[PDB]
Protein backbone atom coordinates (compact mmCIF):
# COMPACT_ATOMS: atom_id res chain seq x y z
CA UNK A 1 0.00 0.00 0.00
CA UNK A 2 0.84 3.69 0.28
CA UNK A 3 2.66 5.61 3.00
CA UNK A 4 2.23 9.23 4.06
CA UNK A 5 4.30 11.70 2.06
CA UNK A 6 6.34 14.65 3.28
CA UNK A 7 3.38 16.86 2.32
CA UNK A 8 0.99 14.83 4.46
CA UNK A 9 3.42 14.56 7.37
CA UNK A 10 3.88 18.34 7.29
CA UNK A 11 0.11 18.94 7.13
CA UNK A 12 -0.47 16.67 10.14
CA UNK A 13 2.48 18.12 12.07
CA UNK A 14 1.31 21.67 11.39
CA UNK A 15 -2.20 21.05 12.64
CA UNK A 16 -1.18 18.86 15.61
CA UNK A 17 1.70 21.01 16.85
CA UNK A 18 4.55 19.50 18.86
CA UNK A 19 4.92 19.70 22.64
CA UNK A 20 7.23 17.78 25.00
CA UNK A 21 5.06 18.00 28.12
CA UNK A 22 1.59 16.47 28.27
CA UNK A 23 -1.36 18.81 27.68
CA UNK A 24 -5.14 18.53 27.55
CA UNK A 25 -6.28 18.78 23.92
CA UNK A 26 -9.45 20.65 24.94
CA UNK A 27 -11.85 17.68 24.99
CA UNK A 28 -10.13 15.98 27.94
CA UNK A 29 -7.63 13.73 26.12
CA UNK A 30 -4.09 14.31 27.35
CA UNK A 31 -1.64 14.67 24.49
CA UNK A 32 2.12 14.89 23.98
CA UNK A 33 4.61 15.01 21.13
CA UNK A 34 2.98 15.54 17.74
CA UNK A 35 -0.58 14.67 18.70
CA UNK A 36 0.24 11.43 20.53
CA UNK A 37 -2.40 10.27 23.01
CA UNK A 38 -1.49 6.54 23.26
CA UNK A 39 2.11 5.34 23.42
CA UNK A 40 3.16 2.50 21.08
CA UNK A 41 3.02 0.02 23.99
CA UNK A 42 -0.63 0.87 24.69
CA UNK A 43 0.01 3.20 27.64
CA UNK A 44 -2.17 6.32 27.65
CA UNK A 45 -0.62 9.78 27.72
CA UNK A 46 -1.29 11.35 31.12
CA UNK A 47 -0.76 14.71 32.82
CA UNK A 48 2.85 15.25 33.82
CA UNK A 49 4.32 13.09 31.06
CA UNK A 50 7.41 14.47 29.35
CA UNK A 51 9.25 13.33 26.24
CA UNK A 52 12.29 14.09 24.09
CA UNK A 53 12.28 15.02 20.38
CA UNK A 54 13.36 11.50 19.36
CA UNK A 55 10.62 9.95 21.52
CA UNK A 56 7.94 12.18 19.97
CA UNK A 57 9.34 11.22 16.56
CA UNK A 58 9.03 7.51 17.35
CA UNK A 59 5.46 7.86 18.65
CA UNK A 60 4.46 9.92 15.61
CA UNK A 61 5.95 7.36 13.21
CA UNK A 62 4.20 4.48 15.00
CA UNK A 63 0.80 6.17 14.83
CA UNK A 64 1.42 7.22 11.22
CA UNK A 65 2.03 3.59 10.25
CA UNK A 66 -1.11 2.58 12.17
CA UNK A 67 -3.39 5.03 10.36
CA UNK A 68 -1.69 4.34 7.02
CA UNK A 69 -2.68 0.72 7.53
CA UNK A 70 -6.23 1.82 8.39
CA UNK A 71 -6.52 3.82 5.15
CA UNK A 72 -4.87 1.17 2.96
CA UNK A 73 -7.22 -1.53 4.27
CA UNK A 74 -10.44 0.53 4.35
CA UNK A 75 -10.41 2.26 0.95
CA UNK A 76 -11.36 0.07 -2.02
CA UNK A 77 -10.99 2.73 -4.75
CA UNK A 78 -7.80 4.15 -6.29
CA UNK A 79 -6.28 7.14 -4.50
CA UNK A 80 -3.80 9.78 -5.49
CA UNK A 81 -1.01 10.48 -3.01
CA UNK A 82 -2.78 13.76 -2.16
CA UNK A 83 -6.00 11.92 -1.28
CA UNK A 84 -4.12 9.32 0.77
CA UNK A 85 -2.33 12.06 2.73
CA UNK A 86 -5.62 13.88 3.39
CA UNK A 87 -7.36 10.69 4.52
CA UNK A 88 -4.45 9.79 6.82
CA UNK A 89 -4.60 13.26 8.40
CA UNK A 90 -8.36 12.94 8.88
CA UNK A 91 -8.09 9.47 10.42
CA UNK A 92 -5.25 10.61 12.68
CA UNK A 93 -7.58 13.27 14.05
CA UNK A 94 -10.85 11.28 14.18
CA UNK A 95 -9.77 7.66 14.64
CA UNK A 96 -10.04 4.42 12.68
CA UNK A 97 -13.56 3.55 13.84
CA UNK A 98 -14.93 6.97 12.88
CA UNK A 99 -13.44 6.61 9.39
CA UNK A 100 -14.70 3.06 8.91
CA UNK A 101 -18.22 4.08 10.01
CA UNK A 102 -18.34 7.41 8.18
CA UNK A 103 -20.55 8.24 5.23
CA UNK A 104 -17.33 9.75 3.85
CA UNK A 105 -15.94 6.23 3.43
CA UNK A 106 -19.25 4.93 2.03
CA UNK A 107 -19.24 7.56 -0.72
CA UNK A 108 -15.50 7.16 -1.32
CA UNK A 109 -15.76 3.39 -1.73
CA UNK A 110 -18.71 3.83 -4.08
CA UNK A 111 -16.32 5.82 -6.29
CA UNK A 112 -17.92 9.16 -5.33
CA UNK A 113 -14.76 11.23 -4.83
CA UNK A 114 -16.57 14.59 -4.70
CA UNK A 115 -19.04 13.38 -2.07
CA UNK A 116 -16.22 12.10 0.15
CA UNK A 117 -14.24 15.33 -0.26
CA UNK A 118 -17.34 17.25 0.83
CA UNK A 119 -17.91 14.79 3.70
CA UNK A 120 -14.50 15.84 5.02
CA UNK A 121 -16.17 19.03 6.29
CA UNK A 122 -18.67 17.42 8.71
CA UNK A 123 -15.87 16.45 11.14
CA UNK A 124 -15.43 19.80 12.81
CA UNK A 125 -16.90 19.07 16.25
CA UNK A 126 -15.58 19.06 19.83
CA UNK A 127 -18.66 17.44 21.21
CA UNK A 128 -19.03 22.65 19.59
CA UNK A 129 -17.84 23.49 16.18
CA UNK A 130 -14.29 24.57 16.77
CA UNK A 131 -12.73 26.74 14.15
CA UNK A 132 -9.43 24.95 14.10
CA UNK A 133 -11.15 21.79 13.12
CA UNK A 134 -13.01 23.74 10.42
CA UNK A 135 -9.75 25.04 8.93
CA UNK A 136 -8.18 21.59 9.20
CA UNK A 137 -11.06 19.84 7.41
CA UNK A 138 -10.96 22.55 4.73
CA UNK A 139 -7.21 22.15 4.18
CA UNK A 140 -7.57 18.36 4.07
CA UNK A 141 -10.41 18.66 1.56
CA UNK A 142 -8.30 21.00 -0.58
CA UNK A 143 -5.37 18.56 -0.57
CA UNK A 144 -7.79 15.71 -1.33
CA UNK A 145 -9.13 17.59 -4.36
CA UNK A 146 -5.75 18.91 -5.56
CA UNK A 147 -4.50 17.25 -8.74
CA UNK B 1 1.38 51.13 9.72
CA UNK B 2 2.31 48.23 7.48
CA UNK B 3 1.35 44.61 6.99
CA UNK B 4 2.14 41.52 9.04
CA UNK B 5 2.40 37.95 7.79
CA UNK B 6 -0.94 36.15 7.63
CA UNK B 7 -1.76 32.57 8.58
CA UNK B 8 -1.32 31.64 4.90
CA UNK B 9 2.19 33.08 4.82
CA UNK B 10 3.13 31.58 8.19
CA UNK B 11 1.91 28.19 6.97
CA UNK B 12 3.87 28.50 3.72
CA UNK B 13 7.12 29.48 5.46
CA UNK B 14 6.81 26.88 8.23
CA UNK B 15 5.92 24.16 5.71
CA UNK B 16 8.96 24.79 3.55
CA UNK B 17 11.37 25.34 6.46
CA UNK B 18 10.12 22.50 8.64
CA UNK B 19 10.58 22.59 12.41
CA UNK B 20 13.39 20.74 14.17
CA UNK B 21 14.62 20.77 17.76
CA UNK B 22 18.30 19.95 17.24
CA UNK B 23 20.65 22.13 15.22
CA UNK B 24 21.25 20.91 11.67
CA UNK B 25 23.30 21.92 8.65
CA UNK B 26 20.94 23.38 6.03
CA UNK B 27 23.09 22.06 3.16
CA UNK B 28 25.09 25.23 2.47
CA UNK B 29 26.90 25.20 5.83
CA UNK B 30 24.53 27.39 7.89
CA UNK B 31 23.53 25.67 11.12
CA UNK B 32 19.78 25.83 11.62
CA UNK B 33 17.25 25.00 14.34
CA UNK B 34 13.56 25.53 15.02
CA UNK B 35 11.60 26.78 12.02
CA UNK B 36 14.53 27.86 9.88
CA UNK B 37 16.20 29.88 12.64
CA UNK B 38 19.91 30.57 12.11
CA UNK B 39 20.39 33.63 14.37
CA UNK B 40 18.85 33.83 17.84
CA UNK B 41 16.98 37.03 18.79
CA UNK B 42 19.94 38.16 20.93
CA UNK B 43 22.31 37.91 17.96
CA UNK B 44 23.86 34.53 18.81
CA UNK B 45 24.37 32.31 15.78
CA UNK B 46 22.88 28.82 15.81
CA UNK B 47 25.71 26.33 16.23
CA UNK B 48 26.12 22.56 16.11
CA UNK B 49 24.75 20.77 19.17
CA UNK B 50 22.15 23.43 20.00
CA UNK B 51 18.74 22.24 21.18
CA UNK B 52 15.46 24.08 21.66
CA UNK B 53 11.86 23.54 22.78
CA UNK B 54 8.70 24.12 20.70
CA UNK B 55 7.96 27.36 22.58
CA UNK B 56 11.49 28.62 21.96
CA UNK B 57 11.28 27.78 18.26
CA UNK B 58 7.98 29.69 18.16
CA UNK B 59 9.58 32.73 19.81
CA UNK B 60 12.54 32.73 17.41
CA UNK B 61 10.21 32.32 14.42
CA UNK B 62 8.06 35.24 15.57
CA UNK B 63 11.11 37.48 16.07
CA UNK B 64 12.47 36.75 12.60
CA UNK B 65 9.00 37.11 11.05
CA UNK B 66 8.68 40.60 12.53
CA UNK B 67 12.17 41.49 11.28
CA UNK B 68 11.49 40.45 7.69
CA UNK B 69 8.05 42.06 7.77
CA UNK B 70 9.82 45.32 8.43
CA UNK B 71 12.28 44.75 5.68
CA UNK B 72 9.37 44.21 3.27
CA UNK B 73 7.25 47.09 4.60
CA UNK B 74 10.17 49.52 4.38
CA UNK B 75 11.62 48.30 1.07
CA UNK B 76 8.51 48.03 -1.14
CA UNK B 77 7.11 51.36 -2.37
CA UNK B 78 4.15 49.99 -4.37
CA UNK B 79 0.81 48.69 -3.04
CA UNK B 80 0.73 45.00 -2.13
CA UNK B 81 -2.02 42.50 -1.60
CA UNK B 82 -1.76 40.35 1.51
CA UNK B 83 -0.84 37.45 -0.79
CA UNK B 84 2.05 39.42 -2.28
CA UNK B 85 3.29 40.50 1.16
CA UNK B 86 3.21 36.89 2.40
CA UNK B 87 5.11 35.66 -0.67
CA UNK B 88 7.72 38.42 -0.34
CA UNK B 89 8.18 37.68 3.37
CA UNK B 90 8.70 33.98 2.62
CA UNK B 91 11.25 34.84 -0.07
CA UNK B 92 13.10 37.32 2.15
CA UNK B 93 13.11 34.87 5.06
CA UNK B 94 14.87 32.42 2.76
CA UNK B 95 17.31 34.79 1.02
CA UNK B 96 17.80 37.66 3.48
CA UNK B 97 17.17 41.40 3.55
CA UNK B 98 20.33 42.36 1.67
CA UNK B 99 19.62 39.98 -1.21
CA UNK B 100 16.05 41.26 -1.53
CA UNK B 101 16.99 44.95 -1.37
CA UNK B 102 19.58 44.45 -4.13
CA UNK B 103 17.44 42.13 -6.27
CA UNK B 104 16.10 43.01 -9.70
CA UNK B 105 12.85 41.59 -8.32
CA UNK B 106 12.54 44.57 -5.99
CA UNK B 107 13.53 47.07 -8.70
CA UNK B 108 10.82 45.78 -11.05
CA UNK B 109 8.31 45.58 -8.18
CA UNK B 110 8.96 49.18 -7.12
CA UNK B 111 8.64 50.32 -10.72
CA UNK B 112 5.11 48.89 -10.58
CA UNK B 113 6.00 45.85 -12.71
CA UNK B 114 4.23 43.19 -10.65
CA UNK B 115 4.45 40.49 -13.34
CA UNK B 116 8.19 40.94 -13.78
CA UNK B 117 8.76 40.67 -10.02
CA UNK B 118 6.58 37.56 -9.79
CA UNK B 119 8.71 36.00 -12.52
CA UNK B 120 11.91 37.17 -10.78
CA UNK B 121 10.84 35.01 -7.84
CA UNK B 122 12.02 32.03 -9.90
CA UNK B 123 15.72 32.95 -10.17
CA UNK B 124 16.32 32.45 -6.44
CA UNK B 125 16.70 28.68 -6.66
CA UNK B 126 20.39 28.19 -6.06
CA UNK B 127 22.83 27.11 -3.33
CA UNK B 128 20.34 24.98 -8.86
CA UNK B 129 18.34 22.95 -6.42
CA UNK B 130 14.83 21.42 -6.52
CA UNK B 131 13.26 22.19 -3.17
CA UNK B 132 14.15 25.79 -3.80
CA UNK B 133 12.48 25.51 -7.22
CA UNK B 134 9.27 24.21 -5.62
CA UNK B 135 9.39 26.92 -2.95
CA UNK B 136 9.96 29.77 -5.41
CA UNK B 137 7.13 28.44 -7.58
CA UNK B 138 4.73 28.28 -4.62
CA UNK B 139 5.74 31.79 -3.58
CA UNK B 140 5.27 33.13 -7.12
CA UNK B 141 1.85 31.46 -7.36
CA UNK B 142 0.76 32.99 -4.04
CA UNK B 143 2.16 36.33 -5.22
CA UNK B 144 0.00 36.12 -8.36
CA UNK B 145 -3.12 34.80 -6.62
CA UNK B 146 -5.96 37.33 -6.36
Amino acid sequence: GKTTSDVGVNLISGFEGTRFTAYDDGVGIWTIGTGTTVYPNGVKVKKGDTCTPEQAKSYFKHDLAKFEKTVNESVTVPLTQNQFDALVSLTYNIGAGALKNSTLLKLLNKGDYKGAADQFLVWNKAGKVLKGLVRRREAERALFLKK
